[PDB]
């Protein structure tokens, strides 16, 4: 059956990402006989030249990875709110929500000492080599998606206006990047050039790594971090507010490491970052699921996904996040998700029902009822980034990178990009899981996976996509269990292709942060006969564009015979696999 | 628009090619600093292993190189016919055609000595280097594509039976290559090694490739494929034959650069091979063009691009070949042309209509008129090989490598793979521009393309499919030259993507080498007024699959700019294009 490109199958090394540059750029690591964490580690650095309106340097990633032997590690880079980062003092200003926009809404900048850690740890290669490749596209140019400039464009008057460092680098003269004529960055590029500088004297492999880490975290980057946030800057609230974010709260954070949260089922373990992620909410999918399940691709399948989507999430919202233990163990056992499946009714729900793991009492946000209304503002991925990589040895890495985009935050000028947004998924409300916290990490959409078939490593994957992030996933991940393979390997581009949907029938994690009940979105390709099943069942359907549902990145190893594969998303002309 | 993969944009190196793993293993050249030469030579090596169903190192392959600075060229590795091999040799063996399959079939072996001669003049790297790729997919293995396996199957019972040399390469056991296991070639594999391994004293880096030439054309590869092709060997005569192919054929062949046939069109300059290939047809499609086209994708556009087609093929079964002079200039003139042009009726065409270049009358094959009929033989092209390169410095180049297939001879067997069968697109008729003929060439399908716009050099393209490589590649490049512009640059993929189609009404180059008066095949996505229309104005309309028209590869270059471009088809999930 047809795919839009095939599920590439090779025995030297794979790449998915969601862009073509960062995906080859990764490979070319691979090739001069880096491992997979080289590769990521480039082709991350890669994203932040080629896809700056959907992440940058001072923002965000959670990383999975399963090496080769050993145990699937989580590599936490998701920062968290500053020693001063208040509900009271946010409250203070007036503030009933955090703003989508300003240095009030940045969190503590942690992807780069996130891919640093990785290439210390489980690199081979020297900073120079792994970074050599965004800094060319950087100074020297790249062909831009067209959402690039028409993000810009977006933002045009309040660059122009108001964060003028944006316009500095954003509208040179006035003009917003353009596709087919060259797009630069060189700031960014001397940036990564002295921070190299810096470090060259350093000693070897590990110690420049190292002292790459204390310039980020205590040198001229940093300096320049908390300069900017401390400037009255203009955000979504139409003050000009300032952050609280300083020196120290820079110095004390590093990228930690943990275990993953897993599930086991059906022969298969699903792999995901702990509940400071919305990572396990895919897992409380699962479990939620019946043995027997319907036809895949059927009415009731759809139904009975988007139902059990909805009680999950209500759950994400009620338990998860950083300013308090999670009731995981609970919410995956048995004996919870056998009560909470009987919640699935012959009708769609409009109602957020999060449930009572242990007989605890869920306690919800005042803001959790709050319905959003209208059109929603500008997505700047409508047609977070997202890249996979499996080597030679059968290494594999699954990374959800974020933040920092070029439409959220002024530029640090002296840097060439902004600081992060990632604290808008906070509450301005005490005594919640979720509820902003300094020293804690904001409940965070970054969710890559990692899974495992009969305990072993086989499948990397993920995408970018906000809320709908481990809802597509979930679709995917059913999909490649579910579909007959194809040349005898697992069905990763016809999963991908496959027609995909999502809900919004619970609050937001994006300012706003409004809800939209009983809200379900699929591709106009999806049988219009499944549409006009869930409206009879009380659905409100959005017929989205054809090819417009998720950004899926996988890569597979079949380990019986050690053939390495990878698919890519088609949509939006941008996402790629390469290897061989 | 959306198309099932990105016309990727970047400023480093493209590749496109009719297998991943062959662009791949090129690309991986151009990161290891060399030159689009370098790496079309990589991927063809690859190419022979993992699409032996439709290439081999036996076969044959036109290449066009425009290289930076100076001129479009044509090198020419195209066999000729061995000295025995005259039309009353072959009319003594009591046949009427030269057979598909066999030594008797068997041009000289060009392909290799082509890419030998392309290395040593413009790459930069060594033999070893350049080939380690396909060495590594042939002994440690690559998961096949199910055409691979399928394609054996067909021609089980001659294996076993007959070409047992055969069978005990791709019947190991009786067990045909399977998509999710590792095919490989341990003895092709072992070849190249013994190849490097006696050239490897050879001296300077051209010194090596040099005495490669002769270890192919004196050494032990020579002495086995005599061997091979004076073995008495079952044909589809039912027969077995013998070759007439000698050492001395071997030793005195040679790869040689030509001018190319050129023609301008529209601000345009499409070079191709000389009419010694079907190249020329392409040119002469476009000079029947009026200046005012019909709307683009329209049923006259469609209508008046099959009857034009008609018309040009015509010219090449009367005119075209390597045993006498053709009159190329004639041929491509106005005069000839605004004669020819006249002859597009409001009907379709049925008949076989040569012209008068320069008032000679044509002469025609006795078999010219003889009708295929009934469904076709096995397509193992079915949803020869191509691959296009552009390099950092701006080199470009375009090959379609074939021949020396699985399915159409023994495997020699000290060799790993068989001898070609282009001989069989030449008459056993005396007095003809194509008649089998001593020391030249049949006329090859084999057509490689290079696009120039005011005189530069900006795509390289090609696609395999015998005799619809010519008219699906005039489809593309009249699409490239009409279809508005994607992110700035040319629509190479939506081009590709586009529904293509071809017609039957001229006598095939392969045995059995029917013609299907009338005849016309589309794509099931064309849209079927248009379809409709054509059956209304006399055309015999086949509706094949939606995707099963053309396997064109592109790269591109804008000169403005200086952003290299690459697509691909995604028909039979194999072509791939890669670059950054």
């Amino acid at each position: 059956m047809f795919t839009t490109r095939p599920t590439l199958q090779g025995t030297f090394g794979m790449v998915s990402s969601t862009h073509w540059l960062a995906s080859q750029s990764a490979m070319a690591v691979l090739e001069d006989g880096g491992n997979a964490y080289d590769a990521a580690v480039a082709g991350a650095f890669v994203l932040h030249v080629v896809e700056p309106h959907l992440n940058g340097p001072a923002g965000e990633v959670p990383i999975l990875l399963a090496p080769a032997g050993g145990e699937v590690r989580v590599l936490c880079g998701q920062g968290v709110a500053p020693a001063g980062a208040t509900v009271a003092h946010y409250k203070g200003l007036g503030l009933d929500l955090v703003p989508g926009t300003g240095p009030l809404a940045a969190a503590v900048p942690g992807a780069f000492d996130a891919w640093m850690l990785l290439l210390r740890d489980h690199g081979t290669k020297p900073l120079a080599d792994v970074l050599k490749y965004a800094v060319g596209y950087a100074e020297h140019g790249h062909a831009p998606v067209e959402n690039v400039g028409v993000t810009v464009e977006t933002v045009r008057e309040l660059f122009e206006t108001e964060w003028t460092t944006s316009a500095d680098v954003y509208l040179p003269g006035g003009k917003a990047p353009r596709p087919g004529e060259l797009l630069r960055n060189p700031t960014l590029a001397a940036t990564w050039k002295r921070l190299l500088a810096e470090v060259a004297g350093a000693g070897d492999r590990e110690a420049q790594i190292e002292a790459a880490r204390e310039v980020w975290r205590t040198g001229f980057i940093a300096e320049a971090l908390v300069r900017q946030a401390r400037r009255p800057t203009m955000d979504t609230s139409g003050e000009r507010h300032t952050g609280t974010l300083t020196a120290a709260d820079l110095a004390g954070w590093s990228a930690t490491y943990e275990a993953p949260a897993t599930y086991d089922w059906n022969g298969w373990t699903v792999c995901k970052a702990g509940p400071w992620s919305q990572g396990p909410v895919l897992l409380q999918q699962l479990a939620l699921l019946p043995p027997e399940l319907p036809e895949y691709g059927s009415a009731d399948y759809v139904h009975l996904l988007v139902e059990g989507c909805k009680l999950a999430m209500a759950d994400r919202e009620a338990w998860y996040g950083d300013a308090a233990e999670v009731p995981l163990d609970e919410l995956l056992s048995a004996e919870y998700n056998a009560g909470r499946r009987e919640l699935v009714g012959d009708k769609a729900s409009h109602e957020l029902r999060p449930g009572s793991p242990g007989g605890r009492t869920a306690r919800l946000s005042a803001h959790a009822d709050l319905v959003a209304t209208g059109e929603p503002g500008f997505d700047p991925l409508g047609a977070t980034c997202h890249l996979d990589v499996v080597d030679r040895w059968g290494n594999m890495v699954a990374a959800t990178p974020s933040g920092g985009w070029l439409q959220s935050n002024p530029v640090v000028p002296e840097l060439g990009f902004p600081l992060g947004t990632r604290l808008q998924m906070t509450w301005l409300e005490e005594g919640l899981p979720n509820s902003l916290t300094p020293g804690r990490r904001p409940r965070t959409t970054l969710t890559p996976s990692i899974a495992l078939r009969d305990g072993i490593p086989v499948m990397a994957f993920g995408t970018p996509g906000g809320d709908q992030q481990d809802q597509w996933q979930l679709h995917f991940f059913l999909a490649v269990a579910l579909r007959a393979r194809v040349r005898g390997g697992l069905d990763l581009q016809g999963a991908i292709d496959a027609p995909n949907w999502h809900n919004d029938s619970f609050p937001g994690s994006f300012y706003p942060r409004g809800m939209r009940p009983g809200s379900v979105t699929v591709e106009a390709r999806m049988d219009p006969g499944i549409a006009a099943e869930l409206r009879r069942r009380g659905h409100e359907v959005t017929v989205g564009p054809p090819w417009s549902e998720g950004r899926l990145c996988a890569v597979a190893r079949d380990p019986r015979t050690g053939i390495l594969s990878a698919a890519a998303n088609p949509r939006g002309m941008q996402g790629y696999a390469v290897g061989r």
